[PDB]
């Protein structure tokens, strides 16, 4: 992928399956069941895939995928992980280490996004990177309640957090990638764009998880602000798409990324999402 | 049923069939699937019976199922519906006709709880009833957003505003029933509970579904503000229990009413639903 | 005139004559009536003129006016109609047709300000025409309370909702044209700005109607928040004048464009509007 | 009159007149002179008779009216006073002196309803009253904003203040008489009720200024918060109707009390104010 | 202390010395130092005696003090502590056991309130009591931010949780006692009243720690919201003293409780606070 | 000092000696104490050096110390001042008096912040300057509450309002200089950045007082709302070192700027104050 001056590319964090129904919400089974696919057990399969990011003087992640022996053996088991993490191969694809990256910016600090940031030990993979994490996610991160506490994990601290930088609504790390507080799946969920010469790029996060979720109405119930979420999404995706912005994903098992024709209806570029078994 | 000098009992006011996964949010449906039974639609089962209240004086009933001809042919399949309200006739049996009641009390005007409000005219089902509506709720019911209008029908207004009041946090219409209001399904849902001598009960609508939703992280999708909804379940449902109440039903196809032992580990009474 | 190296005109769509006593909220009568007129019936007369902007290669549209056919019998009267919209004639004044029109911007979906936005049978006037409405003045339009209902008409809903964009805080459409979210008149709102070389102009929408208006304290009735409109105006009005900002408007019969001093007690400059 | 076993009477605590158009917000002239007198001043005549309470221990007064010698020369003519206060005669006319008033109950902090707190020098009328204000309207009384500062004097500041008690939401100074906090008019507005036996009655203050205000829809312009005030009329009256209270008032030149039909679209019964 | 049909005490639940310019925030030294007394290092002592309080039929808690064995050796010698709870023996002089108590409830979780209420190994000390605490503070309670976490401790978690429950705005346990929720000083925090018969007594927590804190302005550093202390402290004093109430303290090393004259300046009645040593 | 093209000098507007406690809060006596010096009666030493800045076109300036008599007797003994503001001196020292100025930029209107802004009279010190404020603290300062009485003076009103330009969330004046709110210590506190080229440099006000406050959670107990400066601090500070931001400082007694290394942990740079 190219947007300008600006390289592309996503990298093997692992995979995880979670139950349809949850990533669905309200949209009964039949409907949603004919727009990804879900198995035996009505889970569907979500790629945990960080977005490399490589400008002309930068190079940096979106998130960072499940890890290497982060997870334990039961939540490998319940949460349908098929192969760990492969960040480090995938990374040297294209001549790099992890020690090369800039920045790790984060949509949000879930587990499904945030476990491979640390090995064991909660050292920290990517020791010379700036971690970028929306203010109030971060809070929340290091104080999860009852509900946010299964998926904000101590286990999940570390080293990284020594150069870690907060904002609160935007922040423009290297000029062209611009990060924006969008609330919704998260209290503190952000979404990233991409821009370079003309072309446009944007990553929505969990808050357009996969090319199923483009109706605003069809938002996951892993959402604790849903009427949020429907509010940026409604306003997010028909500006973006007027725009002709390339839709980047991280949990689309098909799909890398999209670019909707001037319409909103018919999506003809998809970028497919070949990942090696 | 009993709780003092107050009795209780519930009208088949219809069904209906929700998708599993909305009905259960985030919880896995091998976890659910096991706690509340779904079709191969994954379609699990909702009774929509109203609860009749009566009292030395006045008899108000909460909610008013889905109706009679309310629902068209199309709605009529995409929820389920096997048979219509009964009210008019589970009412008879009460002595009560289409006209007794005296306060008509809403825990919400999602379709599933208000459609059985009019007739196909929009004409009050209760004529001589108020009809009591948390403020909020009743301007998103009648001014929805793109969401809310799924379920709140404009076919579903009438008359019965002529005797409507609003209220806020809470309001008591008649000693021992008191409406609070509590977010969370929907931004002006209300539970309701019910006092008098030693006994209490309490309907926490949509908020508690069924027993199947007693975990407080167990919200359905459907819940516009879940953190709200978990907010509230998490300190109500122990007081409740501390407290000695019998949680009532109005979704719950097995049980109408069920008491929980002094620690919430299992059901120490229940009243199963229907013949 | 022209800002810079764009052009700016105003069309007539039409006018409305309203009640000047809502017009100017707590401002007592002897005193308004001194900075605008009150025919008997205690109306003032309010054109609709909808502001026309061409760049290099865009052509806008600052709300619509009331239209042509869109206002009953009834509304004609008591909004004091005098001519509808000559929007197309206007427009043809300047070799542009309907469809050339490439944006339409709205201050706020008030009547007075939409209903000029599609012909009868909803279709829409300005096909080809991105609609930008900031996402709660939207929002508040399709889903009225009782309140808004007057002036959020559903028969002003269109065609042109296809091509319809929202904006929360601000948004630049076009370079130099800029959208703000105010607030005060409207929950949602929407002033605009518009530079070019070292030229600036600004439309503060309902927020500053009409030159009568520049006192932050003389805000209209129709405020819904008018602490809001207050907070504003006491705001941006200085740093506009500080500026040396044209000040256009929508509503003044008189002026079309003004510019007060750097002490901002007299208009210096000013733009008369041909009536 | 009475309600139960309390009496109440109404007080000629001096009057004023205020423009109509800010009286009547939003609602065009050729309606409101309909139901309320425009001089030609476009002034309408604002009695600012304060309500007197009696129950079996206590004498309350709700708010003070304009008081004698508290408004200037100019104040008097642009606030058209024709007569001042007169609170303390009428108060005699009751065998009741200034020093026997327990309890001094405001609405909200408006010259037109405190300038009488005080006499010059600031001293107190009322000395021995406490003085139950809520939290926020005081907050603002003693540090009012620029649209504040033309109502809130600090010439009405005085030795009441060590007297002085604050409520937040609700307060229950005597049995039966209740203060809530409504917003709407001032942030800090108050509206109060009293009950005895089955008798109930309500002053809404400027919430409800005069019986011309019923429609929850016309609120004066003077509101600082519109939107809350159309929220509590909207479902205040309509209950008290419901629950038969008697509407008192402060601002009505004509009627002192009233009692809506069940169906409220009639007065049945009523009280004039012998101006 | 009689209130009606209910007796009120004290407990010996511990003390601790507190730095004097953070219990007064914006007052000079000068002024309170000659309110409330201090040492060489600017600790000035403050008792941790929690309030028994005996109906009819229910015994009662207000906190639970420093407890006994859960503070470290470090936290001991930081907090200034002279001597540790001394609950059980307290209680015995009332012919009562950390069992006979019905009702423990709390003004907030900070340490110098929760720290007595569990053993080590986080048991918990009174087992047959139902635990009050208001809903948001207890959220905050067990997932405490980074300043709040210095008071919040996860070894003050415990048993007692089971019989946990949680209130909004105002909750009345038995009879005659009402909490209520006043934000400020926690913005959990709450404030409780008693009354039988007449008389009326209220403890208003660290919003009004000490005698030396009457005036509204005078709040600690502490306070999270000083801008809320100050606005209950100015409404809920004035309304008390005009009721006649008795004013119960907690920290206060001279006082137990104090009545002021229907006037809000001089304060007649102080009922001593007799500790052994 | 050297900012770009951007020239950068302090100015000494008098000094004052505030209690120790109130100024670290928390922070008990024997940790501040080694990191700021205090006197037997308990109190710190903290300049009112207002900031001086200067660009190819204008040279606006950072708060006015507080002032030349505009303290009274009592006032210059319980703050402690020792020498009153030399600002017209200092000023001349660069060329400039007290008349060139283009802009007046505050933090806060905190007595030692803008007691210097006018004379005995009440007239501006700046004439010719534009004073820019953040809208809500401007609120404040004009309607103090009983706190905030003790900073905010009547006497400290003036002449400058003529020329006062408000702004809400951030303002960009001239290039390079950006004023944003961040609340905190005062509602309305704001912080101010320099950069120019690829120089940077931040003054923040009260929220970073002292070097000795480079902890967030070492606030000073006078912040309204603690918990915002925290947030605020927690996230500027790492911020400001990671992109090598110059700290400029108004209280501290030993340094005017400081640069720390890459990682917070040391002073790398710096620039003591005074002769």
């Amino acid at each position: 992928m190219k947007i300008g001056d600006i390289s592309i590319h996503y990298l093997n964090g692992g995979n995880t399956k979670m139950d349809g129904g949850a990533m669905f919400g309200v949209v009964p089974k039949p409907l949603w069941s004919k727009q990804y696919n879900a198995n035996e057990r009505n889970q569907i399969n979500l790629p945990t895939h960080p977005i490399l990011i490589q400008t002309a003087q930068y190079n940096l992640i979106i998130d960072a995928g499940i890890g290497n022996g982060k997870l334990s053996e039961k939540q490998l088991r319940n949460f349908g992980v098929d192969e760990e993490s492969h960040i480090i191969a995938d990374l040297a694809n294209y001549n790099l280490t992890p020690k090369d990256i800039d920045y790790v910016l984060m949509t949000h600090m879930h587990f499904d996004h945030a476990a491979g940031l640390t090995d064991q030990a909660g050292h920290a993979i990517f020791e010379n990177a700036i971690h970028v994490v929306q203010q109030d996610e971060w809070h929340e991160f290091i104080a999860p309640n009852i509900r946010s506490k299964s998926t904000y994990w101590d286990k999940n601290k570390g080293d990284y957090s020594n150069k870690l930088i907060l904002f609160e609504k935007h922040f423009e790390p290297v000029p062209g990638i611009k990060m924006q507080h969008s609330g919704g799946h998260s209290f503190g969920h952000t979404i990233i764009t991409i821009e370079s010469q003309g072309d446009k790029a944007v990553h929505m996060g969990d808050i357009f998880p996969t090319t199923a979720h483009k109706n605003p109405l069809w938002v996951t119930a892993y959402d604790d602000y849903p009427m949020q979420s429907i509010r940026e999404k409604e306003r997010m995706i028909p500006y973006f798409i007027q725009q002709q912005y390339w839709f980047l994903f991280y949990h689309d098992e098909n799909y890398f990324a999209v670019k909707y024709s001037d319409d909103g209806e018919n999506i003809d570029a998809y970028i497919l999402r070949e990942t090696l078994v």
